[PDB]
């Protein structure tokens, strides 16, 4: 299920020229220049704006913009948008308002399982990443590379940590912890690093 929809995902790129690829890429990181930085994000987008981030990265039919590698983990998901409120059952969602993810200086994007089923079992073991560990976003046919720096464990309410630092390119990993009798988010962050040849 989640293999064949990164299958359909990887044949899809394959189909793509170089040009058309990079062309999409670089419409993605230029709207990530446009989003405000150095304050808490605002994840509340008008009609107007949930319409331009559903036409960027929309390699698949299905909205698939990228996947993510977790090796550590044994972990390959797709990364669906975050609009797509049905499918975020059973599937990772992108948090719309957060940086896309291709990466650059100035971005954090946020992927998150915490709409998640529990039979679905996204991120369900970023809690055994540790500082140092890798993971990788694969979009478009490049691999960017993150290493996890940061492990938090909040309320859902507090977002201050998931700012776009204007210095910096970080991805937050998101699942739902349910312990005791409510609901906390564990953050999982890792910072841009070079691939691994």
């Amino acid at each position: 299920m989640q293999s064949q929809a990164i299958s359909n995902y990887e044949n899809k790129v394959e189909k793509l020229d170089t040009s058309k690829a990079d062309e999409m890429r670089a419409a993605a990181e230029v709207y990530n220049q446009t989003l405000e930085k150095g304050v808490v994000p605002n994840y509340r987008l008008s009609e107007e704006e949930k319409r331009t981030y559903n036409s960027l990265l929309d390699v698949t039919g299905t909205g698939i913009m990228a996947y993510v590698e977790i090796p550590k983990l044994g972990t390959n998901l797709p990364i669906y948008h975050g609009t797509d409120d049905a499918i975020l059952q059973v599937a990772i969602g992108h948090i719309p308002g957060s940086s896309l993810p291709v990466g650059g200086q100035g971005t954090h994007s946020v992927i998150s399982g915490h709409r998640g089923l529990p039979s679905a079992k996204l991120f369900t073991d970023i809690d055994k990443l540790k500082n140092g560990d890798r993971f990788m976003i694969h979009v478009l046919g490049k691999t960017i590379t993150y290493q996890v720096d940061q492990t938090l464990t909040v309320e859902p309410e507090d977002i201050s940590s998931l700012a776009i630092d204007p210095d910096q390119d970080y991805c937050t990993l998101v699942t739902a912890t349910p312990y005791g009798i409510n609901s906390h988010r564990l953050l999982v962050r890792g910072h841009r690093v070079p691939n691994e040849k």
